[PDB]
């Protein structure tokens, strides 16, 4: 009951990229009474050294039932990469000031995904 998250990944594997598409969330859970819905998700590949391996979308305003429709690519991925890394996604309300708050996560391990294969998915989400 924290929500799920719809999101669309395609490892171009001949241009060494990773492409996330992060579509929408459903019934993301309210959690700080003085937090706002302004919910952003969060993209970080692990095991990596930060920086270059974490990426975000943009922030939606007042939304329970957030729709980014958004594309984040990972360039310089290769089959070592897809073979070794992991991706973790989790989704982050922002409140009245810059700080933000965890409303849940998932991990997808890239072990799984086929290359130039799309893959989509709709998961719920959690806190580990
Ligand atoms: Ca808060």
């Amino acid at each position: 009951t924290l929500g799920a998250l719809e999101f669309s990944l395609l490892y171009d594997q001949d241009n060494s990229n990773l492409q996330c598409t992060i579509i929408r969330a459903k019934g993301l859970k309210p959690m700080d009474s003085n937090g706002l819905a302004d919910p952003y998700v969060k993209l970080h590949l692990l095991p990596g050294a930060s920086k270059s391996n974490k990426l975000r979308t943009k922030t939606l305003r007042n939304t329970r039932n957030p729709v980014w429709n958004e594309t984040l690519q990972y360039h310089g991925i290769t089959e070592e990469d897809m073979q070794r890394k992991t991706l973790r996604i989790s989704v982050c309300d922002e409140d009245k000031f810059g700080h933000n708050e965890f409303i849940g996560e998932t991990r997808f391990s890239l072990k799984k995904l086929k290359a130039n294969q799309r893959k989509n998915f709709n998961i719920c989400l959690e806190r580990v």
